[PDB]
């Protein structure tokens, strides 16, 4: 998919671009928004057609809050606010954001530009209140230093898991994300041996080969984001997640974005890793990885998006 | 699409190379052209496969008079010679063409050679009267310096926009392609302030934004080439265009060549240029820029070129 | 198209790993092998999801008898062991294979470190009979000097060539695989000249151009292994191979690896080319090239393996 | 230069981090930041050798301050800290700084990883004062939109340019850099034509030739920042400026970073763009730029950073 | 040597540009000429510069009677202009050119770009007589189907060839090269056997391997333009030689363009080609391949050419 | 730095042959061997040219015995077969080898082309006896997991550590380059802890960085082979090592191939390694790796090696 806007099923990229914004209160920031986010093509391909590659690409998504505000009487049947978890000693709050802008690309200079584009047309209309510069960090590890993304359904499968289908056929095609970012607490996590970060993630870490079923601690990441339902059906997300930091604040991060059709199924992940299965058996990369943001977006499809709202 | 012949949708490339040539009167020159151009996925495959990437392509077209000599029984919807357009203050020549090669790789060499290979089985059959070796021009720039193509349908809005359908079925997956080679006047060009060549053009020269609504003059070339049926739906072509030219012969331009399901669409973006809108509006672009060739083929599915 | 396994209609890598295993008689055996082949989208994407290219592939086949190990019924259609072949100066041997992991990548590490993996996974439970490491050399040629694997099908020629459609319907998206380890005598293939080469082979040698039908040997390995049927109607394999060989043991071989959608079209190749035709007229390229395997495996569609047992 | 601290020649880089930290007052701290920088090429080639094309670079530089410090008994000829500038209009100010790193890769990840393991190793010795992320953009350009490196010398006549030479024995093959993060007002800079802005900088925009002398101002930055001795010689410094900026904040920046074996040459470019020459004939570009940090360091070559 | 002028020892490239001009009469044009050719480190960088990789590379040549206007008091040792040769059958002209420019690079547009700005700095003082645009045709071959440019010196051996040293150090670090634009006959070409024309050039086609001393014609390519002298020592050139061509026109193409740092060796190697060795046995080549253009400049190192004129 | 022979400071590739050979005792044979290696620039070229990149190098080794053969006198002053150890608990053997040809590219075809064409030029005048296809492993890795190569020198300091200079003049520009290809023994290595792996390397496992002062063993891989004088100068090798295996054999490899100006400094460095220091107290990577092969040669200048005989 070359150059088109919500191309929601990319490969992984050496550069992203995370960018959450608040929409102004008024009806003119209101259209003002819709006339950037639904003309989103234009700038796409003023940006990505300068590199012969073509690797661009920019994923818009639109909060439950700012959807009920440009199109009342038509709404996916799932969009509602990022729901917030409690757990004992770890939390995943819900935080502001009208518009995410997941903005991919084999350069840097692609992904700022196209953010300088759609920022600069904005104005006055929107706030960033986020933003997020990802890399690939050596072979597509995160800085907990395992390799971060294997598992992601690819093919059919990752259309099966990510897209809108017959469920809802009035937003066909779209899909619904949440991010968090996530700040790593290195000093802790380095306390541990390979051995013991290896049982909290439940893969080995520098050759990436999931732990066998007799040596998989049933709180291991991996453990708690497997979904089966009680048909023995596999449940899975698409994700892109990326590294992220900085070296005079200290903060090493890992930004957390997925994708599914239903966002119940990403949901119950969270509720698997903040809350325990069984419960207080919660996910243990939390002890070294905490969420500063949590918002989630309907995603539209093209024409959906082109049509806003107009 | 991995070298197939007629794969319309390729994405831009690096280089390319464009030839036209006319076939000649006998009804051998004419079996040796079809015999040619029916198993073009035999130089195509026998060029392309030498590079891993498998990045060549070649497009074959075939001009109005030349198809009537090879199946009279049956014709494309909207097949016919291109054009000529006459317009105030310049025009749109129509010039000879009965084969069209629209050549693209990642290499030079690659385009050469496949190009060598057709010429050499053509042999006496077929004559090149238009050549022309695109290159990329720095990030995906005309000689004019303007970012080129950026409008370009993709994905199933480059299908719906290029590739013939339901309309005509006899000729599903074909297409129609218009070529034009045009030159530009450089020291003309320099004359202009930047500002007044974005203007001309309808997008910000170095960061190609397009110009708001407001600022947009009727005549920029972006808004002439902006076809919106009454419905309100846009209708759309796609642009492989290409750098080429010679620095003995001052020659610097522009090889255009779109490709639409239905060439009307080009042509009025063509008579929209030329002649104007409203009449005597005609693009600036004009101003600058002179075609020296003007062409019309039918681009079959490899079915169809696979029959001749 | 990307790390997901029994993808047939991959391009052409500049690395490849061909991996042959024949399986224990055990129950414990049958029962890894199945967990290691049914999961084996696991290793692929724990491989090539480190590479941002995602260039790495893995095709598994399973051998006819190893099948009816733990697919009572249903069968594919046309599985079976490997037809061998007795022809008048040349033969094709039948060998042993359970297994074949067709790896292919942009880099030999990957497909080591996959092939490692396989391995390692699949413990006592197999051996491994057959391993080549298969390379690009030069522009896609094979060490006799020509371009090889030009006239491949692409797109939706190469899916219909390959891929078992309406006509066995349980079994669709999967394919049936031969390959052939084919070690060559370079100094008797030298003593020829280019000429001689090139109406062995079929095709000028340097720039790849079909030979002229008037100059087409009727023995040319191009002409032998060009199929029409009695419609009029040509009948094309997938073709993925690689050159591989030793300087020390002085191997130069071509490894080659088919897929139809019919193993009929390709044993009809093997015939033609083994027999001749006419019978005795078999294809030269026989004098140079030395089969020391032959194997044939069912490709499974992603869905029919992801379900053994 | 494969994987050697200091090297001070190396080319562009798609990715850059500069880091500037102050050490801590103690012994303790000063010994630590000195058997980090003395040791660098252990982190260089721990994170480099990772990379197989070997493109991470990483250069030291020392703080007057910090270096009397650790070597009262020897200076180079010319540390002293960077001098502020109060001009008519613009000043750059003199920031701390006592250690900078100057990184360079063809990938973010590797800049970041070494700057990671540099950071860590130094603890509590010392504090990160400065940080920036540079980034190539488009081809070669700042985000002032114009190529920006271009006139950089080459070869010999940048080791001549750059490294101490027999004018000061004792840190033959060292250097001086000074570096300042400046922030641009863009909207500003876009109220000015293309014309206007190629008349501040002192070359075509899009194209990149230097205007001829007769069209050329007087107070055209590239004019300000040729440096002539009286000899008809000309001076020139090794700039490895780089993009950077953060959307959320509005910044758009041009990290300036500026080598010489003599510190004089690039000050009088200071002097003549922020006082002017004549005086008030001051560096337009200064009207749309302004420096957050100014500060200078001696690169010392390897023999000497490995006995601090 | 990273975008500095007259770097004559530049590695092979994808691209290639060779422009040859001819300085109009006047003081005027003269002065011009110099102002542009002394500078010439301005476009490179102008252009070169906007390509990371800083491929791009520009070699100026001057003839003997432009030399002569500019600087009469001060020559190199060697400079004169080419000199003409007239076998029974094959000729090698002497043509007009006052400038060479020899570009390369590794993508056309930025060989293209730089031909574009020294043309256009020129304007009315030159005119251009010859233009050929080179490419690297598959794996370093010449339209002829051989690998073309395998014996160039390198390293030491490539300095000690091509550039002028002590023998006339005014000079040194100057070079002086030799360009003919050959055209092939390729029909017959094609008529001989492989082993045919790997017994013209000497080598054999597919694998480029020298052949044995006992199955080596004495008139082979690489017999004749082996130049071994009395006392036993090797004498070599720099070539840079590329495809170039025209379907349409028919012209398929070898630009030959070889350095050395006295032209006394380009010329026995041309003597022993077109009039043979013994005489008659001349290089069979040349029954493939006629010079339609023969010019001898001399490349001055950056010192002198940046003086000139001034 | 392109297309030359003997050139020892070329960067890592992606791709890897080394090639041992045994000579014939004919003097026909010593003839033969002398044209080839004494003309290497030739194959270099004719095999190198034909990538735009020119990764290609070669570095031809003699071995102390066949140069003998060749140069009664000159001799360098370092030359001798290769010092086999016998250790505490393991031994390094010294195997045959009169010819060395270190190949390295940027692609296999390259290097097998290469080595082909040396093969082949060789003819009967001698035989292969060591034949490894080295690859580079993920991020610059050996098989044991661990970044491989990190401390080599560079630059000048790489000049000075591996070329003969101003002390054996007549031999200035060459090297002594030693060999060893060693076998890993997988699972075992496996039965560590990451933790116990970086203490036998001297480095952390992912990070690739130098352990701490306090926490390094003083029989760990790095302090073994950390060589200071008297003085208190530093003295450094110059390694090339790249990962080979076999993956039906069970063969998982690091090919050591170091060079230096004096080969007293690999040889000390290797029986600290195998004897210990303090003796008994050496290498545990030995506990893990064991050397099938070792041999010593002599890397010849461009000059020398063009005058042979
Ligand atoms: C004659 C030389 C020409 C030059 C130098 C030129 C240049 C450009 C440029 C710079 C753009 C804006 C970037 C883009 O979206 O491609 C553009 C757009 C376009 N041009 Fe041209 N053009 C030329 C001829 C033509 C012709 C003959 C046609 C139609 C037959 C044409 C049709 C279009 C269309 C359809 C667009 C996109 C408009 C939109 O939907 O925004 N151009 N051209
Ligand atoms: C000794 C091992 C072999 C070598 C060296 C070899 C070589 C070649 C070459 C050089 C070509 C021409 C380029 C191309 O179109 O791919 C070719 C074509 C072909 N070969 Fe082979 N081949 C070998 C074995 C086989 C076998 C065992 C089969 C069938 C079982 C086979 C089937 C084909 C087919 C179907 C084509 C395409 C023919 C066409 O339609 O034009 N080859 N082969
Ligand atoms: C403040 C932000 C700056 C911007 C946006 C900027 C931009 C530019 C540009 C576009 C050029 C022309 C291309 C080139 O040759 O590099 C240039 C040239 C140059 N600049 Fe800057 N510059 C900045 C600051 C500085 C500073 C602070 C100095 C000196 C301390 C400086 C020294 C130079 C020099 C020496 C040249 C080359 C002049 C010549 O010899 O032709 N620049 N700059
Ligand atoms: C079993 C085969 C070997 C393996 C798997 C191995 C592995 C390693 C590793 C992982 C490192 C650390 C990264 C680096 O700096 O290169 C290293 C360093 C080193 N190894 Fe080896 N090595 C092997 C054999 C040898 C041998 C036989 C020698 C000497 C003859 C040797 C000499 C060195 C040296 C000099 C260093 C750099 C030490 C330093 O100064 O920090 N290695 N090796
Ligand atoms: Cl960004
Ligand atoms: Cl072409
Ligand atoms: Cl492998
Ligand atoms: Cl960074
Ligand atoms: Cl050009
Ligand atoms: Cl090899």
């Amino acid at each position: 998919a070359r150059l088109a806007p919500q191309a929601v099923l990319t490969p992984p990229s050496a550069a992203s671009l995370f960018l959450v914004l608040v929409a102004g209160d008024s009806d003119d920031d209101r259209a003002t928004v819709c006339d950037v986010i639904s003309g989103i093509d234009g700038p796409l391909k003023a940006v990505g057609f300068r590199e012969l590659a073509g690797s661009l690409s920019c994923v818009v998504g639109v909060g439950a809050q700012f959807w009920d505000r440009v199109s009342a009487s038509s709404k996916p049947a799932h969009l509602h606010p990022f729901v917030p978890l409690s757990g004992p000693v770890h939390s995943a709050p819900s935080t502001p954001g009208d518009l995410l802008f997941h903005i991919k690309a084999a350069r840097k200079d692609l992904c700022f530009e196209l953010g300088r584009q759609i920022v600069s047309a904005l104005g006055s209309a929107a706030t960033v209140v986020d933003e997020v510069h990802g890399f690939r960090y050596f072979d597509s590890r995160d800085l907990l230093g395992f390799v971060d993304g294997t598992e992601n359904p690819t093919d059919d499968d990752a259309a099966d898991s990510a897209l809108i289908g017959d469920e809802d056929p009035d937003f066909r095609g779209g899909s619904y994300v949440i991010v968090q970012k996530y700040l790593h607490d290195m000093s802790a996590w380095n306390t541990l041996s390979t051995e013991e970060q290896e049982r909290v993630i439940g893969r080995t870490k520098l050759e990436n080969v999931e732990l066998d079923d007799d040596a998989q601690p049933s709180n291991s990441h991996v453990t708690l984001n497997t979904i089966v339902d009680d048909d023995g059906v596999e449940h899975d997300i698409l994700l892109d997640n990326m590294a992220f930091g900085s070296l005079g604040e200290a903060e090493y991060g890992t930004y957390f974005i997925g994708y599914a059709k239903d966002p119940a199924v990403t949901e119950l992940m969270l509720r698997r890793m903040f809350l325990g299965e069984p419960p207080g058996n919660y996910d243990r990369v939390l002890d070294f990885s905490t969420a500063a943001t949590g918002t989630l977006f309907f995603v539209p499809s093209r024409d959906v998006l082109e049509s806003l709202g107009d």
